[PDB]
């Protein structure tokens, strides 16, 4: 069974393509997201986090992706204006086609450095 | 085939247990490592990066791990003194029992925040 990975990649494709209503089809109402800045609960808060993220992306590529019947693990590169390469990894739990847990890891430092450098000159 | 994942987890176990000579058995002489601060080439430079890292770890747990014949993907939590939880994800390429490429993602921000806060009071 490929179910969880198929859901993870369908979500990822829609999210990176800024087709958010489609991406949110794959998100459980009670999703728990653990992200570098902290914990997010519920599809509404999740959307408020994911949507601005997708809109700073200007390219991406999946580097590695695996899963089984209920979990998936993937790593992808992203391109942004301030940071040329900002790779991320995600661990997803999926039940009946919906992501119920999502842990995402990426390095915030390059963004903070770009943002402080711009703002102080 | 589980070869790449078996190598990845054997490396991980030894590295987190501070058994570095054993961990380095699983590292190719010409390893290419892509880490948050940049690219590292060769087992000597890799050791100079991994060893100090292991020695700030005071606990860890594998959250997810998958692989096939030549690549593996894993995500693990770590505990440190300045940062209670610093999870990382690794994408490994493995040939004939040796890691020849390693991309690792973790968020440097909490460390930098702890380090600046300590040093300025």
């Amino acid at each position: 069974s490929t179910a969880a990975l198929d859901t993870a990649l369908a979500y990822h494709r829609a999210w990176t393509g800024r087709d958010f209503d489609t991406a949110m089809r794959h998100v459980a109402g009670g999703i728990v997201c653990h992200a570098p800045a902290g914990r997010i609960d519920g599809a509404d808060a999740f959307r408020a986090f994911m949507e601005p993220f997708s809109r700073i992306l200007v390219g991406s590529a999946v580097l590695s992706a695996f899963g089984d019947a209920t979990t998936a693990l993937l790593m992808y590169d992203t391109e942004t204006v301030p940071v040329p390469h900002a790779p991320a990894a995600e661990h997803l739990t999926v039940h009946d086609g919906r992501i119920t847990q999502l842990r995402i890891i990426f390095d915030r430092t390059p963004f903070e450095q770009a943002r402080t450098a711009r703002d102080e000159g």
